[PDB]
Formats: C-alpha cells, structure tokens, sequence
C-alpha cells in the first residue's frame, strides 16, 4: 500500500531523526549493556522515554541483548567511549542506533501493509564509496524491537525500493531552501552550505545555471575527514589534565559537558577552563575557513548565501560567519538540516 | 479526614521510630517473654516506660502473649538470640517488634474515623525482592497491644493508603535536607549517602540534573550487605576469647556491651580490649570506603557532598572520614536519618 | 539584576495587561488564522505595532501556526465566533492570546537575570475551582513568539516560584487605590468594588476592622456567571433581526461595533436601534442590584465606597448608579483595574 | 533599518563622547574595581549617571567583570594608573571606557534591525601606524555592560562596514565650520587647529586651494607627542613634594583638583602653589610656541585663522595667545571639538 516516510541520520556525534509526521528526536549516538530498571522507577518517574531507552532487539533467530542507549548509555560509565565508535557502517553500534529511533519515530499501530521508507545518508567522499556497503545492510536489516519500561514492540524489516540513499547536506539546500531562496539565486553563483559535523565537517557548494536551477560542484566541495568538534573534545580533554597536572581524566560524560559549558566541576571546585574553550573555538572556526578557500580561488566572489548547519554550526556561528559578513546566515534547524532535508526530498518518492 | 503520620524502621540492631509530633523512640530489636512483674515494682520504681516495656498483645484470636521486649528483653539472659536473628520481615519477631513502637508513639485522644499514615523501610536491594512480604504483613496486620506497669491500651489495625513504603535512605537525603542541600547542589553531580546500620551497609547516590533535580542512578549505589556493626561485634568476641586466654566467653548483652567501650569488667576486674576495637574498626572503615570505589570510579569526583547515616556511621566518623575529607560529613541524627527521611518524606500524602 | 514582573488579564471580552514598567497593552479576545502580509504592508504603514499583529508560535516540537489575534484577527470574517469561545483555560487559544502580550510588555535585550514573574487571574468563585489547570498550563508553557512585520523573538518558558494568581479585582482595592482611601475608611465600613466584564461580572466588597486593615467577606462577593457585557450583545443582535427581519445576522465585528455604537451600518443604512440599547443597558444593570442586594441583606447601610470598573462598568455608570447615589463612583481605569490590581499587589513579590 | 550614530573619543585624559541626537557625555579615562554599592542609595541621590557609573561587563564568554569607571573610580583610591597608564589601544581598559561611553548613549525605545555608526579618534601620526590594531579590536567587540542602580544594560556589538576611523582633529575643521569659515577662506591660506589633549598635543592644519576647498599637509602637522597637560601634572607633582618638605604625595585626585585650584587643601590647611602653577602652563605654552613654528616657516604668515581645540586649551587660550594674537581664535566646545567633528563628519553614512 501506501508507505510512511522516516527520514534518520548516521552522526557519530549524535542521531538526528525525523519522521513523515514532523514529530523529531535526538539522543547521543552512544550505547552500553542493558540492566533491570525497577529500583529506579520507583524514586523518580520515567517521563522521558527518550532519556531512558532500555530496549532489546531480536534477531531472526531469537537472539537479543540488553542495551542501554543513548542519554542513558552516557549516564553509564561503562559505555560505547564515543572516540571510538566503529567506522564499518555495518557494526552492530550502527544496528541497534539505526533500529533505536525506528522503534521511535513508527506510530502505534500502522497497517502491516503500510509500509516506511527510511531515508539515510553518509558523508560525502564516502558516500558512492560505502552506498553497496550501506545497500546491503539495509536489506539485512530484519529485526524486532521491544521497549523496556514502556512495552510497544516494532515489526522492522525492509528489502530495496523502501530505502532513500542521499548525502549528508546534499537535500539540506537541494530540499528546503531551494524552492524558498528563488529570490536570492538569480544566475551562475554559488550557494555556500557546511555542515559543521562532530567528526567530519562537509563542505558543498551548488552552482546555479542560467536556467535558475542548482548544478553540483565537485572540486570546489570536500569532505574535511578529522576537522570538527572531536577536534575540540580531543584538545580540551588534554587541557583539562594539563590544569589538573595530576592525570585525572574526565570520564565521558564530563567530556561532553566540558564543550558545552568550559566549567566543569571537579572535586569541590569549578576547574575553570573557559580560556582554553576560546581557544579551541577560534582554532577550529579558522580552520574551517582554510579549508574552505582551499577548494575556492576568486569564485568566494562569485557567491550569493553562506549557510552553516550541525550542532558545532549552531555554537560557532559568530566565529564562523568571518567567511563573508551578510551572506554567513545559521539554518533553521541545525541539528535537523539533514534530518527535514532528507524528507521533503524524500517526499519525491 | 485529618490522617496521622507515624514513621517507624526496621533495624536489626535497634527500631527507630518517630510520629507526626515528632516524638522518637529508640530501644533495641530484643524479645523476649512476659513475666508477672510486681516483684520489682515494689522496689525500683518502673517510670521510664521504654526502658521497661512489659507489653501484653492480642491477636485476631485474642490471644494474649505478654512479652519482654527491649531493654529489659536485653536484661534477661533467656532472650532473642538477635546476632543470627531470622531475616524474615513477616517473623513474629517484626510482628511484635512493628507493633512495639506503634502503641509507644500513637498519642492520646485520637478521632474515631481518624487513622495513621504508618511509613516504613526495606533494604534497598531487596525493595525489589521484599516489597510483596511487608505489603502482605501490613494488610494482614490486625491486633490490639495492652501496656503492663502504665495502664493503657491502643487499638491497632491498618489497611492501604496507611501504608507507605520507601527503602532505607531513600527520603533521607531526598527530604530533610532538600530545601538546604539545594543550595549545595548545583549542576551535574552526586551526594553521598552511605548507611552505617547493624547487619547492612547501604549505598544510595543522586545525580542533580541541570534543573536542580535529584534523579536516581541504580548501578552506583548498592547494599553491601554482610558488612557492618555485626561484624565487629563478632570479630571482638573471639577476641575476648584470646585476651581472656581460658575460652571464657560473654553473653549476648556483654556483645553490646562490649563494643560500645571496649573495656568489659569480667571475673573482678576490666578486660582490655582497646587496642582491637581500634583496630575492628578502622577495618571496617577500609572495607566500606573500598567497596564504596568499587561503585565509584572516577565519579567521585563529580561528589559535592558525602553524608554518612545509620548508627555505626556516628561511631566511625573519624575513621569514616577518609572517603573525601572536609567533602564527608556526618548528618546530625545518625540513628533518626531515616527517621524524618521516611517522615516528609512520607508526608507526601 | 533581578527577576523580571508581568502582570496580564485573561478577560474574555479584551486581553488587558500592564508591565513592571507601566507599559501596558490592550486587544480584543479576539485570535485567527495568520497568512502573509506584503501587499496591505506596501498600502498602509504599520504604525501601532499592536493594531496589526499577525504572529508565528515556536515549539521544540516543530508544530507552528501563523495567528491573526486581537484587532487583525477582528477584521477577519473567518476569526473564531467569540460568542461561544471555551472557557478551557488550558485550551490552546488561550496559549494564543497570553503568548502575544509576553514579548510585547517584554522590552528589547532583557538580560538573563532577568526572568518573567507572570501575574494572572481567575474569576471569583473560579479561583480555587479553578486554580491547578493553569497551575498546570503555566508550568506547562514553553514557546517562542515570532512577530511578523516586526521580526523579533522572545523565548518564553516558566518554571515554579515565577507564577502568580490572584482573584479577579482582588488587588484592586486592597493595593492600588489602598493608600488613597484610607482618608475614607474609618471603622468596620465595607468598600465596594465591582467589575462589569464581558463573559461574568465580579463584586468583591472588603470589610476593615478596628484596626484599619481589610479583611475578605466570601459570603458578601460572588461571581454572577452568565450576567455581563455579553448578554447586551446577545439582546442587540436579537433586536437586530427583529430590527431587519430578514434572517440577516451581524458577524462577529458589526456586533461588537453595534453595542458601542447603537447604529450600524447595513445596506447602506444605519438600521437604528437606540431605544433598544438604552433598555437593555437598564435591563442588565437593574439585574446587578438584585444580585448585590442578594448578597447584600441589612449590611447596605454600612456602606462607605462603592466602586465600579470593568468595560462593561464604563457605560454602564449611571445605569448603576441607582445601588446608592453619592457614594458611587469610577475607578481611573476601569478595564485596566484588574490588570494594576494584579501589578501592585503582585509587587509583593 | 537605518543605523545612528555615535561619536566618541579614546582621549586619555577624559573620554568625549555624543550620540546622533546632541545628548553628550564627558567622564575621566579611570577605571577601578566595582563593588557593592548599597547604602550610598539611601544617604544621597544616586541621580547623575554620569557621577555614579557602577558598571557590570559582560563577556561574549560571560566571565562578568565589574568596574567603577570615571568620577566614582575617581574618588576610588585604589583607580587605574592615569599617570603611566598603558597606551596598549587593544587594553581592557579601552574596552571598559569604550563600553561605557556606548552605554551612556545608545538610547532606550531603538528599533529592532537599527544599529549604530561609530566614529573613532587616533593622533595624527599613530592614524596609520597604530591603525590595524584598534580596527581589529572594534570589529571584536561583542559584549553586555550592565549599569547597576539605574536597571538598564546594553548588549552591544560591532562588525565591520559599520565602524568608522578619522584621527584627530579632522572634522572639527573639516566639518562643524565647513559652512562659516568658507566665507572667511578665499584663496591659498592654511587654517590652523590646535588640539591641546591631556597627553598628545595635535598640530593640525588645511591648505585650502583656488576652488576653496580644505586640503592637507603632512609636514606643516604632526602629533606632539609627550607634549601636553600631562607635563603639567607631573611638574606640580613634584612640586608639592619639595613644598611638602616631607615627600607627601597627593592622590590621584587632588592631582586633578591641583592644576584646577592651585590651592589644594592638606593637613587642615591650604597649601598654595600658585607660583609653579603659573609657571607650569607657561612651560607648556612655551613648548607649543616653538613646536608651531617648527612646522611653520614664513607659511606662518599665510594664515587667516587659528582655531585651538583640546579641554587644556579652553584654559589656555589666552595664554595660548602668544603666537598669534587676534590671529588666534577658539573653537565653541574645547572639549567637544573632536566629537562634534566626528559626529558631523561621520555623517558620511
Ligand atoms: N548546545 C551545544 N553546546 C555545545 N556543543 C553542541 C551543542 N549542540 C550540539 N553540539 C555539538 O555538535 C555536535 C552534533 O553534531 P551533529 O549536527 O549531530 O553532526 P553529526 O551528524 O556529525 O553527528 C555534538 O557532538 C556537540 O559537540
Ligand atoms: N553510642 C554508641 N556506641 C557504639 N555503638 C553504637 C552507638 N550507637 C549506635 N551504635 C551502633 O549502631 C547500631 C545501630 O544502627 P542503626 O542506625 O539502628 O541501623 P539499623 O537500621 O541497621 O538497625 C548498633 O547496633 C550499635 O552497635
Ligand atoms: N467604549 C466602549 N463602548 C462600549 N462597550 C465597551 C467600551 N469599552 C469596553 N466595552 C465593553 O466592555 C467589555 C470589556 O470588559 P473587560 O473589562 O475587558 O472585562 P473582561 O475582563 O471580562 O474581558 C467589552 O466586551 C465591551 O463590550
Ligand atoms: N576646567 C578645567 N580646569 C583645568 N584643567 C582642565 C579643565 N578642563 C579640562 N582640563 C584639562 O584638559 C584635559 C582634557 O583634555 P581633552 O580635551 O579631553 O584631551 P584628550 O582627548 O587628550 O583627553 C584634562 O586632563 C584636564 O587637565
Ligand atoms: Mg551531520
Ligand atoms: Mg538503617
Ligand atoms: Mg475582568
Ligand atoms: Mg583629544
């Protein structure tokens, strides 16, 4: 019959995903071992189904583990380290995020000959290079999914003619602006779209033609494969121990608030490391400017819109906007500029 | 219908209990049988009624059994054997035990439609395993208590919504401290509690959020149960045997005795122990503070406060200091923490 | 600095407000449907920024709508019906019409210490009945407004100890006119307030005692449920057809138009009915004083100030001016008397 | 939307500063520590803003420095340096001075998209040498300043292509008398502009052509560097203390009111140092006399007016009349000659 549409994304740093209704989630792309959660439901309600996902997930065989995932997964400090996340895209790390906001974002009670179109993506000099790793891994993808704590299962399995394979920040302005920025594209400029990921920051620029109509570039566009906020995640991390100058480690979970905040406390005290968080920012935001004149000679010139997108986007967007001033806008939703990207141009199908 | 409120434990070593009026009773978990007490009433005046609980107990068949119980239980050499007591919460031991310190803290002239919110305890672990057995204790419980050598009786029966069950240092830190660690709390980190009791040793920690809420992690906090007072009163008793050098040995209110000082009057004269109650003691203390570390990682760094609860806490506290100093600390009523903890925090209806 | 104070009026008839600053706002109940404004923009300069607010409603999750409210929605002949609108507190066309005067008594750049302490109201009898859903609704509230031709965001979100209500008109006298009639009140003599509104109508009185301090009577004030401004507009469109006798009915503006004018103009004509204005305001204010003597036994004669507000108490002054002659008078603010009543007696806090 | 105007001056001795609508403000270049200031409300009028500046500073980073700045830091005993301060243009305290002169005139009620032109000042010499480094440090600046005890606070920020750079002594003769002193200049005559600053004196002069139009030369002008008010101060520092006969120092503020007295008050008695006062400002007029004439040769006769400038001057002016008497003349506002300047001026856009 008819198919639903729900549009996810791969993120090392965290899974971004929406669905055809608009209803969206997002958690951190971390797992760990599942453990019985009774003892704490009875002091504080489970609201949030999202920061507790407790979940198992069958095979076809009638094999399933435990798994914390998530919110819940950084709260456990045995947990997926986050540094090293596995690069196969066909990694059970990759299975069970990939079923994690699948047996989220899927409405109760569907007809079972309603099918969903799931809509992915992947860096993009990795993209072609990893699509039949990827295309194989969605046909195998036969699972059932069983919340614990709340207790609604899902029935996933999809063959080929149900996927959607397109770039991370291809759809973001191929869809979603570009029926929306017709007044500012005029003729032969080019429009400026970086996705500040966590790992790898995405450079892609669309020419538009004299027919008003956006044409790809190639060798102006580049995946920055080691250039994002694990960059910033690796060099406070040494900050802090520089400062501590006794080999106290942050665990992951103080990493992560560490570049959000720049304070974290330690031991009775505020470590301050606000200075070092300024450091790392206008290290970075540069970084990326480089790297963007690298691929782009005088055509910088030849530009008309500079859009930025990612969670990093959305906390350098003043240091980053240095590449043009009235042209260096911010994105709707910088989290989810993959996420509404990949379903309105997933809505062609 | 104005309900009272009586909040009671279940402690092994001693009850502790405490009303709506904030009136406390502490005697320790001993019983004994009744006998007909004129003798001593002609001449050693029985005025301090906890001191001399000679209680007569009806039951649903009207059976009346009067018994020792307390301290004038831990004066007769015939009674509770109470260092292997049977851990059963449905014992007649908790069934007299429960029923003790209800008649010594419901007040007088109560209404007629008028009941008691009773609040009680479990072991944390084991609030999972045993919260059926209490549940199922207290909606069978149907009697009437008779007080000998003070004339008066009460009448004492409940039923649900009078019952209350949160585990042992659950409302402890939760309440009673909740509007004054609030301004100690502050953002992403943990409060020690750590329950020093007779038979068991309890963990609880509280992650604060960002919105200054406590919320609940399960897999730092524990019961070690197997280590506490217990422990030191059994270790010091073959002690007595060595320092004695003749198998002598002493009787169950000399255990307590014992270890309370140190130094036991015996065959004429003090038998000096001192040195090993030093040394069972600061053993204890490094056996709590490993096990401690063995929920907390580095973690501990993310603490802002440690409190200490339970009777064996209050007696430790020098050598319980060495978790985080001048971080730990000692909660003003060691015995009643759990107290008032189950007594606001009980008032939630 | 401090924490930022709000005060608002939730009346059905015009959404009144007054800031901490003494900016203040006032509209008509009155919400639509938004759609974009270029052209009417190109025509006529928007001067007032209130006349014309056509606004978009932020949410986390994604679920925005453009709203014509107040005047702009008035002009709308696709508007909600607004003489049968719900009075659903937590409906979400009240989150509509308390969402607009947020930002607009917000002034620019607030900093963050800064924060909103709202100050709303309930009617009378509808203050305890009706306090916890907008207890609920206010702690519930988290959005962002959006102003079109304007183009300008406030983040708007309420925690706890940043709410407050009071009944309707109860600050009124007990602050804001407090100072100034204590060279009136001498000794156990009741002061008169009542507000004439759209939907109810609200007569609070206050006895003072010996010491000259006011003190609530619940048993001489009440709220008159289905007697207000609203039944004149029930009887005038009545009046109307039995004036046209075609089954033409006025929409929601000519109503609203007629019963502060008397004449409307239909076909071309000014189909008159000011004999039949007149009447029905003898009519609903002749049903007030049998409503306050209703409450009002012997207890008249103590009487040392009636006062009157409300929109509905503007033109109907000498329609009430028959409870007592000479002691009656206009409070400055009519309409706004709730909303300062609700400023100054919420600068307690 | 349109973007003001605001014109400010970095003189070391006072910053001057005026807004596009004529509301000035004058302030001595001091900063100090800002502390808690309570009970001086409720003794004395805290009225002047300008006398009263208690200032919190906010970062972009939020690390929230508080300063008293200007006549409050003046009679802080502990202020800035102001005799050897820094001449580090990028300082701090260039910042605090700056974002103080922004908040004291960045009005209230300013439209949403507006934002401001600013105007800077630099010595004549140092315009092109020292140019880059406060042209970087302008682009910088994104910071809030609170002003305590009037309950307003600024979020203000600047970029590029919104800043503004003429140096000193430019527009006063450039603009502000374009439209008087054309009738007075004909042909081929050099105007004269004398702005005697607390630290640099500025020799400024115009050839005018045949068309009458105002043009530059660069060897009839320069930057009197270490030729100023400021030799003033430390010849009558020095001669208190041979006076004193006992190396008593004056603070930082009887400095100021020293060379505005000659009598200053100490020990309960007015200590008169009117004989090295007169001397010192002699001592100053000499060194402008051969200064002037170092740039002027016979070009000296062709003159038809000197104007003099600096807030020294405005106390000089006779004594100042030396070179050329009646030749000589005197700007309007000593003081405000470079900002009156800098705001017409700056009205290029
Ligand atoms: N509020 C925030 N403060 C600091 N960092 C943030 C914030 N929000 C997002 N980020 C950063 O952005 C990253 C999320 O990037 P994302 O857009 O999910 O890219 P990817 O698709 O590579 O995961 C996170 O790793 C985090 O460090
Ligand atoms: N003054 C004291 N001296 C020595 N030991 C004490 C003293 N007070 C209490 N204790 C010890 O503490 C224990 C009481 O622990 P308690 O807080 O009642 O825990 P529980 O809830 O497990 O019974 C007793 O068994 C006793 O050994
Ligand atoms: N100038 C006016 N002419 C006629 N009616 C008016 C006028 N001003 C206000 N009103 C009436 O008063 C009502 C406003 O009452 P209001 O004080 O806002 O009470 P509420 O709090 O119930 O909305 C309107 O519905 C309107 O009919
Ligand atoms: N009324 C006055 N009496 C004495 N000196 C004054 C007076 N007014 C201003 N001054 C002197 O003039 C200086 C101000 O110079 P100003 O025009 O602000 O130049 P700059 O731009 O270098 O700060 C002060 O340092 C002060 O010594
Ligand atoms: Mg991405
Ligand atoms: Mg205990
Ligand atoms: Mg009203
Ligand atoms: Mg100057």
């Amino acid at each position: 019959m008819n198919k639903y549409t729900i549009a996810i994304d791969l993120g090392y740093g965290q899974i971004k995903g929406i669905n055809q209704d608009n209803k969206r989630v997002i958690f951190p792309s971390i797992i760990s071992s599942g453990k019985d959660r009774s003892l704490d439901t009875f002091f504080n309600s489970i609201d949030n189904i999202v920061d507790n996902i407790h979940v198992k997930i069958l095979d076809e065989y009638f094999n399933e583990k435990e798994y914390f995932v998530g919110e819940l997964a950084k709260r456990q400090p045995s947990n997926s380290s986050f540094i090293n996340r596995d690069n196969k895209i066909n990694s059970e790390e990759n299975k069970v995020l990939l079923a994690t906001a699948l047996g989220l974002l899927i409405p109760n009670d569907l007809p079972n000959d309603t099918k969903i179109h799931i809509v992915t993506g992947l860096p993009l000099e990795h993209f072609i290079k990893q699509k039949q790793a990827l295309n194989d891994m969605l046909k195998d993808f036969e699972h059932t999914i069983k919340f614990v704590d709340h207790n609604f299962s899902r029935n996933i399995k999809f063959e080929e003619s149900n996927i959607t394979l397109f770039p991370q920040g291809a759809g973001a302005i191929f869809s979603k602006i570009n029926n929306d920025i017709s007044s500012l594209l005029i003729k032969e400029t080019f429009i400026g779209l970086i996705d500040v990921g966590f790992k790898t920051t995405d450079i892609v620029v669309f020419r538009i033609n004299k027919d008003k109509e956006p044409v790809f570039e190639q060798e102006m566009s580049a995946t920055l494969d080691g250039l994002g906020m694990i960059n910033i995640y690796n060099t406070m991390d040494k900050a802090f121990t520089d400062n501590s100058r006794d080999g106290s480690k942050l665990n992951t979970e103080q990493l992560m608030l560490l570049c959000e905040e720049g304070k974290i406390f330690f031991k009775g005290d505020y470590i301050d490391l606000k200075k070092d968080l300024i450091k790392a920012r206008k290290t970075l935001s540069t970084n990326i400017i480089n790297k963007a004149d690298g691929l782009w000679g005088s055509r910088k010139n030849s530009f008309n819109s500079i859009m930025i997108a990612g969670g990093g986007g959305k906390v350098l967007y003043n240091h980053l906007k240095l590449i043009e001033p009235n042209m260096c806008q911010l994105i709707d939703n910088p989290e989810f500029a993959n996420a509404i990207g990949y379903l309105e141009f997933g809505k062609q199908f």
